[PDB]
RNA sequence: GAAUUGACGG
């Protein structure tokens, strides 16, 4: 790195700032200046301030010149995806590869490329897979042989509200030979260690990038998740068992059973459930770990048989679960009996006796679950009936969400309990960003009118302040809708008083627009007669 | 629109 490779990549990095440029000269200079990284690729790419000049070249230059660095870096590219600079490096020739998917031109050469990367890994992938910017270069590489180009938090595999909602129940062709041959180098190593591969952090996330990828190749997914779990007719072996389970506890690989457990087919489902977690669900449900991967399994249940064992082991024990923070397999359990017409109504029944003793107690199972924290870190149960101002508790609003899925029969104490609390109880629940989805779940549901109509009048003298803020805005047109002309015009001369704040927020011009608040300011009996008509 | 109780980068 002699000061005058320095000096051209930085008055390259100027001449882009200076935007004097025009875009399509721009894609020729960045191409030029990829052939000046030619025999210093893993210099380059790895040089902490030039990397980032080598990121707006690939990612700015043409397809022909990308394919070029790619070929002419690949016999250092495990070296530059390791390295802390240069794995950014990697990952812009990734990003801008899979720029051109969609140009059906491209396919070929976009493939030569990817050989030249995969066909490096494969012959020495197990440090890179293990290695913390490595593996977020394979993640990537994995996408893009799979033809997904748009990040996903699911894939990648962080955490988000569409895969909880989807726990809950509430396309470019790509590579496919490339996908399997990448994949298959990845998984070609020793069971021993593949069983550190199992419970390294970064290996685990690697796997489960390529099991999610792999989402319904059911002959793919009955090769690669028994070279993963240790078993190559899919069996279990009692021992292999045994060593599944206790590792199950680890925080790597309970990642990567989870998803294992969503992706795998029917067959190799119900194996795991026998083999490895048919007696132990309870033990597995209170480690901090473990339960996530109880919640999965609880997911993805396919029949009545395994309902009945996950109910005998898990309900008996609801209170012990909510206790010790683990609502979460609780959620799951009654959102899967409400998916399988199973053990519905004693799956609700055991949620009321696990937060509700004494018969006295069960008309507060509403609030007790809205504030599911405050009410079991309580120091005196007996006395607790509220959070005052307290933020309302995610998983018992989603369980609660999931409750009022069920048929009316199964859920009259949860239906009673909500339509009876008290005029401040459902406006603090209304204003909550996870109580209003509570209201809407119960509005949603097959609770009588009377029920629903009774729970929206003790919101009278609120929908103004509801209205102001967007959770409350969509908690305002549900109510609405569910309204006879004599509330839906209580509703709207509130947001009527309303109205300049309103159609400054984020939502209010709509919901002002969809309620129509200025033909009923401005002609209400035609507003009346239009709104009868409904 | 609130998004579990247990992980990730120059």
């Amino acid at each position: 790195i002699d000061p005058e490779t320095s000096k051209y990549f930085s008055e390259i990095a100027n001449l882009f700032d200076s935007n004097e440029v025009e875009l399509e000269e721009r894609s020729v200079i960045c191409g030029n200046a990829l052939e000046e990284t030619r025999g210093r690729e893993y210099e380059i790419a790895t040089d902490y301030i030039i990397s980032h000049v080598l990121q707006t070249l690939l990612e700015g230059c043409e397809l022909d010149q990308l394919c070029s660095f790619i070929r002419n870096s690949a016999s250092v590219f495990p070296a530059i995806a390791m390295d802390r600079s240069g794995s950014h490096v990697a990952e812009s020739a990734l990003k801008s590869l899979a720029t051109h998917l969609e140009n059906p031109d491209a396919y070929s050469v976009i493939e030569e490329a990817l050989h030249s990367i995969c066909k490096v890994i494969v012959d020495n992938p197990l440090d890179m897979m293990c290695n913390c910017y490595g593996s977020h270069v394979l993640r990537r590489l994995l996408c893009l042989c799979k033809g997904v180009s748009l990040d996903s938090p699911e894939l990648y595999g962080a955490k988000s509200s569409k895969a909880l909602a989807k726990r809950l129940n509430l396309p470019h062709q790509g590579f496919p030979g490339m996908l399997t041959y990448l994949l298959s180098g990845l998984l070609s190593c020793s069971r021993e260690d593949m069983k550190y591969l199992q419970v390294d952090q970064y290996s685990s996330l690697v796997l489960q990038t390529a099991l999610r990828l792999m989402l319904k190749q059911d002959e793919q997914l009955l090769e690669i998740i028994p070279l993963i779990l240790r078993c190559n007719g899919f069996h279990i072996e009692t021992n292999v068992a045994k060593e599944i389970l206790e590792s199950m506890k680890d925080n790597s690989f309970s990642h990567l059973v989870e998803v294992i457990l969503e992706v795998a087919p029917e067959s190799l489902y119900n194996e795991m459930f026998n083999k490895v977690f048919k007696n132990s669900l309870f033990e597995l449900s209170v480690d901090r770990c473990a339960n996530f991967v109880i919640q999965a399994l609880i997911s993805h249940a396919r029949d009545q048989e395994q309902m009945g064992i996950m109910w005998e082991e898990l309900a008996p024990r609801f209170k012990d679960l909510l206790e010790q923070g683990k609502s979460g397999v609780v959620a799951s359990l009654i959102a899967v009996s409400q998916r399988l017409q199973s053990h519905e109504n004693k799956c609700c029944e055991a949620l009321v006796g696990a937060v509700c003793s004494t018969n006295e107690s069960r008309i507060s199972i509403l609030p007790r679950l809205l504030f599911l924290d405050y009410y079991f870190g309580c120091r005196d149960k007996s006395t607790w009936e509220w959070a005052p101002g307290a933020k309302m508790h995610v998983m018992g609003c989603l369980i609660l969400q999931g409750i009022f899925k069920f048929s009316s029969d199964h859920i009259q104490p949860y239906i009673t309990s909500l339509t009876s609390m008290k005029a401040e109880y459902i406006t603090e629940t209304a204003k909550d960003s996870s109580g209003a989805r509570v209201i809407e779940a119960f509005l949603a549901s097959d609770a009588a009118t009377k029920q629903k109509r009774r729970l929206i009048i003790k919101l009278r003298g609120h929908f103004g302040e509801l209205s102001l803020h967007t959770s409350g805005s969509f908690t305002v047109e549900k109510c609405f809708d569910a309204c006879n002309l004599t509330l839906r015009e209580a509703i709207a001369s509130e947001l009527l008083d309303v109205k300049v704040d309103l159609s400054k927020t984020k939502q209010g011009p709509y919901l002002l627009r969809k309620l129509d608040i200025d033909g009923y300011a401005s002609r209400p009996d035609q507003w009346k007669s239009r709104q009868e008509a409904k």
